[PDB]
């Protein structure tokens, strides 16, 4: 009956020493594709593993914790993004009364551009979600994003 539970959050915040499981501290490819599991299958780091070397081949295909909270949070806006996403809702989400599945959304991430995968979305919110449905809204859109 409860769809808002403590036990989610923790998911992310165990997340967190999963990273560094790999070592004392360290943020490399290998312990983002551990992440798979969870999701199952999310292209989104087979695309991105090739994005991920090439920015980190600065010195390695690895990141340090001091520049990882750094790009976390420019590449991952805080949780301020509700209010921001808030007018998005209506031309995100005509229906309103509706939410996006998988495929339409497909639709739109397509016309974005195709630097990604176009699998990532579909497996990822085939396995990574519950429901297996599938499911975008305004209410799920803030627990998508959370620099903080
Ligand atoms: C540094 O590159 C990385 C960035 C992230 C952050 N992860 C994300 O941004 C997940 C992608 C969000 C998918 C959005 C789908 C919408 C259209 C419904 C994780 C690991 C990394 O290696
Ligand atoms: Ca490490
Ligand atoms: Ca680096
Ligand atoms: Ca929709
Ligand atoms: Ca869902």
């Amino acid at each position: 009956a409860d769809q808002l539970t403590e036990e989610q959050i923790a998911e992310f915040k165990e997340a967190f020493s999963l990273f560094d499981k790999d070592g004392d501290g360290t943020i490399t490819t290998k312990e983002l594709g551990t992440v798979m599991r969870s999701l199952g299958q999310n292209p989104t780091e087979a695309e991105l593993q090739d994005m991920i070397n090439e920015v980190d081949a600065d010195g390695n295909g690895t990141i340090d914790f001091p520049e990882f909270l750094t790009m976390m949070a420019r590449k991952m806006k805080d949780t301020d993004s509700e209010e921001e996403i808030r007018e998005a809702f209506r031309v995100f989400d005509k229906d309103g009364n509706g939410y996006i599945s998988a495929a339409e959304l497909r639709h739109v991430m397509t016309n974005l551009g195709e630097k990604l995968t176009d699998e990532e979305v579909d497996e990822m919110i085939r396995e990574a979600d519950i429901d297996g449905d599938g499911q975008v809204n305004y209410e799920e859109f803030v627990q998508m994003m959370t620099a903080k």
